RNA sequence: CGGCUACCCACCCGACCCGUCUUGAAACACGGACCAAGGAGUCUAACACGUGCGCGAGUCGGGGGCUCGCACGAAAGCCGCCGUGGCGCAAUGAAGGUGAAGGCCGGCGCGCUCGCCGGCCGAGGUGGGAUCCCGAGGCCUCUCCAGUCCGCCGAGGGGCACCACCGGCCCGUCUCGCCCGCCGCGCCGGGGAGGUGGAGCACGAGCGCACGUGUUAGGACCCGAAAGAUGGUGAACUAUGCCUGGGCAGGGCGAAGCCAGAGGAAACUCUGGUGGAGGUCCGUAGCGGUCCUGACGUGCAAAUCGGUCGUCCGACCUGGGUAUAGGGGCGAAAGACUAAUCGAACCAUCUAGUAGCUGGUUCCCUCCGAAGUUUCCCUCAGGAUAGCUGGCGCUCUCGCCCACGCAGUUUUAUCCGGUAAAGCGAAUGAUUAGAGGUCUUGGGGCCGAAACGAUCUCAACCUAUUCUCAAACUUUAAAUGGGUAAGAAGCCCGGCUCGCUGGCGUGGAGCCGGGGUGGAAUGCGAGUGCCUAGUGGGCCACUUUUGGUAAGCAGAACUGGCGCUGCGGGAUGAACCGAACGCCGGGUUAAGGCGCCCGAUGCCGACGCUCAUCAGACCCCAGAAAAGGUGUUGGUUGAUAUAGACAGCAGGACGGUGGCCAUGGAAGUCGGAAUCCGCUAAGGAGUGUGUAACAACUCACCUGCCGAAUCAACUAGCCCUGAAAAUGGAUGGCGCUGGAGCGUCGGGCCCAUACCCGGCCGUCGCCGGCCUACGCCGCGACGAGUAGGAGGGCCGCUGCGGUGAGCCUUGAAGCCUAGGGCGCGGGCCCGGGUGGAGCCGCCGCAGGUGCAGAUCUUGGUGGUAGUAGCAAAUAUUCAAACGAGAACUUUGAAGGCCGAAGUGGAGAAGGGUUCCAUGUGAACAGCAGUUGAACAUGGGUCAGUCGGUCCUGAGAGAUGGGCG
RNA sequence: GUACCCAUAUCCGCAGCAGGUCUCCAAGGUGAACAGCCUCUGGCAUGUUGGAACAAUGUAGGUAAGGGAAGUCGGCAAGC
RNA sequence: CUGUUUAAUUAAAACAAAGCAUCGCGAAGGCCCGCGGCGGGUGUUGACGCGAUGUGAUUUCUGCCCAGUGCUCUGAAUGUCAAAGUGAAGAAAUUCAAUGAAGCGCGGGUAAACGGCGGGAGUAACUAUGACUCUCUUAAGGUAGCCAAAUGCCUCGUCAUCUAAUUAGUGACGCGCAUGAAUGGAUGAACGAGAUUCCCACUGUCCCUACCUACUAUCCAGCGAAACCACAGCCAAGGGAACGGGCUUGGCGGAAUCAGCGGGGAAAGAAGACCCUGUUGAGCUUGACUCUAGUCUGGCACGGUGAAGAGACAUGAGAGG
RNA sequence: CUUCUGACCUUUUGGGUUUUAAGCAGGAGGUGUCAGAAAAGUUACCACAGGGAUAACUGGCUUGUGGCGGCCAAGCGUUCAUAGCGACGUCGCUUUUUGAUCCUUCGAUGUCGGCUCUUCCUAUCAUUGUGAAGCAGAAUUCGCCAAGCGUUGGAUUGUUCACCCACUAAUAGGGAACGUGAGCUGGGUUUAGACCGUCGUGAGACAGGUUAGUUUUACCCUACUGAUGAUGUGUUGUUGCCAUGGUAAUCCUGCUCAGUACGAGAGGAACCGCAGGUUCAGACAUUUGGUGUAUGUGCUUGGCUGAGGAGCCAAUGGGGCGAAGCUACCAUCUGUGGGAUUAUGACUGAACGCCUCUAAGUCAGAAUCCCGCCCAGGCGGAACGAUACGGCAGCGCCGCGG
RNA sequence: GUUUCCGUAGUGUAGUGGUUAUCACGUUCGCCUAACACGCGAAAGGUCCCCGGUUCGAAACCGGGCGGAAACACCA
């Protein structure tokens, strides 16, 4: 009773019956996996962006406006 | 006159018998004699997904209650201070428990890696994102002017859903630190910053009903077992006890005991009788069954018969009563017997036990359409998961010098490898041979007391060489191939933040604003979510290869094919070569072919080879080698020849020298080493035959005649030998030789479902119209397919509610039909013939809803087939009679059998009217009857003294008692 | 209770089945014999069919000149 | 030996048998039945009896091993040993310690209990075969007997006889794969429907077949089924699931039949009794796993009275290292 | 599940304290069949659902192995390679052995050997025709055409195989599903009983040995043997042809040849001719031998008809003879010739001045082949006879018209 | 063919839990006897089958050959 143990015939047309897939989309890559003194680093440096950017990127706004 | 058609026949071509296990079926694989009816994916509960409806942060009356008693009312309507309750609106923790809002501005404490006060906004930001909004601009028959009018867009903006990322909040754990409150200042609580685990929040979408698919548990698509348990029934067969009865013809051998005679002193012995002993012998009835492995062997018989058999006074056979009953009995022991069943009986129930295992699974059309593979499992005939597949959608994109994106593809750049090759005078491992050098030791020879005092050779060593290799060697290193980039997600500029880092405003990340899109070729409209069947036994071929001698063997890699697939060639074929399939007409062609089958060379086809007494005839493919040929055809290398060759005919073919090694011989001729001269026209210390040797013959060489082309060795095309197998046989056969063989080709010719054009059907895509909108058109490309999945059916059956002022006894359902027709098909309508009382159409609803199979169930009928068979036991014959009817009934007569252990006369068990008379002969008796045990009617069994009843036998049994 | 069968036709075996089932009576001859054979008392139609012919093969029975086990696994069967 | 047995494939060399043995048991018992009781069988019985086995008449023998597995006897001298009881720690559950019934271990017996019985080397004035000798070795090393056996692979062992010829038979030899002593060994008169060899007579068993009779088979009168059947039946070659009947190419092919025969229809009869798979079973067997009837023990109640003696715990007094 | 570690952790259920128990997080006690069940053997007394997914037969591919050949020739062959042989190497055929695979067969294809019977092959044992030898003759060996005909009787074993005796010309090799079991036999293999020896404690096992062990069916179709038949010539009969199918003859001994050829001998043929004989085939019964139921005749046993006579019964009572007919290699007779040719030997004669069997041509040539002879004669045809009274009839030939 | 075991002075054998050449017989010398047996005192004889690896160190543990020895070869 012995059978045919192992074989990849009729793969690779198996394959591309549905077209093998590129992932293909991946806009602003995801973030998990980096270093954590990087991640002290960028979260802290985010939440201050938000706190402090207002009054000096406003002027400078400002004065580029006014020069261009 | 016309007519396709479920009528019949003939002709040309094609055509193996369906269904399924299989890689493969017409199979010498299995089921099927035929026909009619029945016959197999249902129902409940639960879950998940999709769809449809109602309400919607709610939803739901299924549990009850209320109405007047109603056939439909076992319906329906209502409750609402009946919302108890299920699900959802909140999650996280094992638990104590805890539990989803943040952002902006001003002031205050050292705006201090830091809190408070007052006000405002409010489920955050970024990149895409259908749609929507503002709008430069320009366009409408002659001018200034306007309003709606014809009329879009560069650019900008708010951005649905959703995707991707960042940030925030909640719960349990981890690290670091400080602060706040006190119904009481404590191992009390609460709060902050970071990275983690959650099925979370980040404006919720659920609830109820229905339909469809899939899964699970229930008998669960249908049928199927060896088996297990529970409770009862059998000792009429058989096995063994016990009680009570019956039976066993005749002969042979001659034990004990006894009598008589003789011998002996005694012990006792010898002879002749009598006697009838015995798990004794021949043998019958009886009981069993050795052999013919006889007869039968769909029989007389689910174990019998004919001979030949063993035993037959006994451990013998046998009737009746009773006892032992199923994991029990009983066994002179074979696991044999226990009611045709015994290595665990029979009946019923659990039970429709389970089966990963055989067989089967019921209408049509259309579209799409596999796999025999990864991993895991006590896994290998199975399942789970992934892959392949179908269905349901959603998000977008095109139609108006420029988009987004993708690719079994190429190009331009940039990396990767270690196979094919090649090499080892390059490492590792093997391996051959020669040369040169002289350090070392070992073995021989020489000078000679011995002495590395000296010499030659050998052994090993070194150097330069040289031969052959290595899947597990490699300096080098291909072809093929793999990854990446070829832009608006990119490039540059300016500026903030950082608790990361640090000479530095240093570096790096994030955030914000702005600028210009024409960034290799070709082709294509893309992304994404859910549910799920089948699959998990494969095979073949080119190429690369593993084991084996090889295989139509086993196992791998890429691709293609069979399976899942028709069509044209290969005669026939699963895989080969073309080419893939809706129904047809015309033309053309591939693979192949053009002597006839069998469509096409029947061309005044071309060149050359081949004669085969086994010719040859097209990848797989169905046969053949090493070797050989003065059979023919080319080709290469050479050598001769007028200074007359090869063949032929004729002659010469010596001297030294009978050379030398050899003694049995060599005096050219078995044998080993050699090898020169003279005459020369030429002689080889001799090419062969022969002698034991001596001798004769012939050849190398030379010359006489003839006369100009000849010889040798290799090589490859056809053909031949090599070439032998069993029924008669295969280029397909017939045949074919100036080809119908072989190799090179030219022009025509033939066709496939292949190609092009056109007619028709269907699907899909795009689209048209304010004409059943679920209808009507318009254009274009496509149609094959097992397992499987969907869509449609104005296909069909049964029943239910609406509905047709439906159909009819002037003929419904049903059935038949050489009738007419429709639809592609499921099927349907009408006509004609019997029939006599119910039937149909549309719209919805619910099914016990379609048969060709399952050693399918029931019922009926063929071939066999008027066939086998009416043959165990000696045999019947004549006349008459009743009678329609006599091989069989009855009687007369004759001949036979059974022959007293009967084919006779009566009983027990068992049968129940069969006993007897009369009448009939459709039915019974395997033909027949006037006959019977058949049928119908009527009769028949008389007891104190025959038996049961009475008695106990083996045994069975209730009370007292005990157990339960 | 009293009939009848008590069986190659009244029982059992699916049947008018060469199967099975327990008993008493038993004559004459030959013969040791209740052996085998022929008769008498008593029964019967040959056993679920008849007619014609005598082929192969078969089923039972008997022979065969000479050899006598040489056939066959075995003298199996048959015969002395 | 006579007898019995696989009814329906065996009749025996199988079973039984008398004889020879062994073991248990003196009745509150041996061996058994039963769900139960002091219920039953042996038992209306008592070691010349009952129950359980081995071998199988007579004669002659019963060799040697208790190492192993069984069976039995003995002792609280002695290790282990469960429930119950005793003492201590604690508030208790709980824990600890000693005391220790059977069995096992410790010792002995038993083999007419299951069973077992050795392999090398050197050696004799022809050589071989070999009395004899050294060493390893177990519990004992096959003793008396017998033999290519119903037991011998080599094997058709070697010699002799039987025969023209013998793998057969018989007698003998015996390091005998793997004979052997109640697992019985060796003989043996009588008897085998037991197996085998040879001889005389006898015959169709044959050489070598032939003939006759009875019945059937043949035909006719009457009456008449069954198995089986996708269709239906002429072959050769090719290919194909590798042996076709039907496909292809050939050979060819006239209706309807009867009597035979058995070459085929891979003929029929049965879901292969051989082999393999099933996470399918059933008889069995044991040192497989898990239990249990039964049986042997210990404890608690039924279970009570008197005396003697001993062990252990508690109290105070005295010697004591 | 157990165990250990940690928080001055949570719950121990009406509320507190303590013990205990549970949990949380991570280390350990394992599944070697290693993603993990806790597990001995036999069934020949076996059963069930299945498989040709999977062995034991044949058949199919292959030919290692077995067998049979060839190639170059170191040598054997007194000398001498190839008369006959042939190592070291190498190329092929066959399924008559064995092996390899599993392709068909598991709802069955009956498994060995023997008996009987038919056909085929040649890798030829003999016979016919030939060539070559170390062929003087006889006897052998190697080859070719060649399968037409033969290729035994027996002791042993179940035999396939093998050994032995004797005969002969020779006792050659095989195939047909290892031919043949609805043909047989059942000897062992291969069920169930039983014995011996070995292994296993045991049930049981043993390509170790020995015993007794059911052999089912044809009436269907085709094939084959035999027999009615059928079609066409108008019916029918007689006499004939052969297209086709088969085939039958084979072998040996004795006498002359001749104790001659040949050979020194010992030995020792051949061709023609003549008697026969083995096997086979066809007949036949005059004789001989069987058979016997003319139940023909005649004895005799037991019974029966009263006794003699005449008879009968006993599954043809026994045995002595025996007619007709069947039958025996147990009796007797018969078995027959022409052609083309294979192998081979040649003629003429080139290729190639010569040579040559060949290349075109001619000859001899055999158990091979075909025909003759012998059988049945075709969906084959001939020649000839008779062709329908009766009383009406019916039927042929010629030429007719509708 | 498969799986295990053995090989040591002339013979039978012991022996490593790594670091000997072990016991007896056999040969030879001496004493004892008049002389052989026997006894006593002694000596010689080892490639631990052959070739390699591990370790400082092997015959020893392991790998490959050589020559022997046990068990199986079953179902058809
Ligand atoms: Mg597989
Ligand atoms: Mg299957
Ligand atoms: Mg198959
Ligand atoms: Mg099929
Ligand atoms: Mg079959
Ligand atoms: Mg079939
Ligand atoms: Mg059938
Ligand atoms: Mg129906
Ligand atoms: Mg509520
Ligand atoms: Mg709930
Ligand atoms: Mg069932
Ligand atoms: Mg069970
Ligand atoms: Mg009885
Ligand atoms: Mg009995
Ligand atoms: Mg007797
Ligand atoms: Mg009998
Ligand atoms: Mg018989
Ligand atoms: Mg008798
Ligand atoms: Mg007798
Ligand atoms: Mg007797
Ligand atoms: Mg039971
Ligand atoms: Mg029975
Ligand atoms: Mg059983
Ligand atoms: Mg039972
Ligand atoms: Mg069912
Ligand atoms: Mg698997
Ligand atoms: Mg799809
Ligand atoms: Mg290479
Ligand atoms: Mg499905
Ligand atoms: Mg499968
Ligand atoms: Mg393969
Ligand atoms: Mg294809
Ligand atoms: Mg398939
Ligand atoms: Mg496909
Ligand atoms: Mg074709
Ligand atoms: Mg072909
Ligand atoms: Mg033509
Ligand atoms: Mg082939
Ligand atoms: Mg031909
Ligand atoms: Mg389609
Ligand atoms: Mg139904
Ligand atoms: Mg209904
Ligand atoms: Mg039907
Ligand atoms: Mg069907
Ligand atoms: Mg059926
Ligand atoms: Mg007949
Ligand atoms: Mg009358
Ligand atoms: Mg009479
Ligand atoms: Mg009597
Ligand atoms: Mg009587
Ligand atoms: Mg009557
Ligand atoms: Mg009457
Ligand atoms: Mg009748
Ligand atoms: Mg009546
Ligand atoms: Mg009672
Ligand atoms: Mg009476
Ligand atoms: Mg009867
Ligand atoms: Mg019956
Ligand atoms: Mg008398
Ligand atoms: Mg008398
Ligand atoms: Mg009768
Ligand atoms: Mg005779
Ligand atoms: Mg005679
Ligand atoms: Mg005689
Ligand atoms: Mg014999
Ligand atoms: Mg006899
Ligand atoms: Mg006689
Ligand atoms: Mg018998
Ligand atoms: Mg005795
Ligand atoms: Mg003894
Ligand atoms: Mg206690
Ligand atoms: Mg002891
Ligand atoms: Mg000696
Ligand atoms: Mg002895
Ligand atoms: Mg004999
Ligand atoms: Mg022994
Ligand atoms: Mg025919
Ligand atoms: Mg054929
Ligand atoms: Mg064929
Ligand atoms: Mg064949
Ligand atoms: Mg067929
Ligand atoms: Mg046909
Ligand atoms: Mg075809
Ligand atoms: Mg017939
Ligand atoms: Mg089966
Ligand atoms: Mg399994
Ligand atoms: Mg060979
Ligand atoms: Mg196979
Ligand atoms: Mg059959
Ligand atoms: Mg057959
Ligand atoms: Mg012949
Ligand atoms: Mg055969
Ligand atoms: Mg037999
Ligand atoms: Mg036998
Ligand atoms: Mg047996
Ligand atoms: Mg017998
Ligand atoms: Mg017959
Ligand atoms: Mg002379
Ligand atoms: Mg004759
Ligand atoms: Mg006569
Ligand atoms: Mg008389
Ligand atoms: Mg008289
Ligand atoms: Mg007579
Ligand atoms: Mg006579
Ligand atoms: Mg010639």
């Amino acid at each position: 009773a012995k059978s045919k143990n192992h074989t990849t015939h009729n793969q690779s047309r198996k394959w591309h019956r549905n077209g093998i897939k590129k992932p293909r989309s991946q806009r602003y890559e995801s973030l998990k996996g980096v270093d954590p003194k990087f991640l002290r680093n960028m979260r802290f440096a985010k939440k201050h962006n938000k706190k402090g950017l207002k009054k000096m990127q406003a002027n400078n706004a400002k004065a580029m406006s006014a020069r261009a």
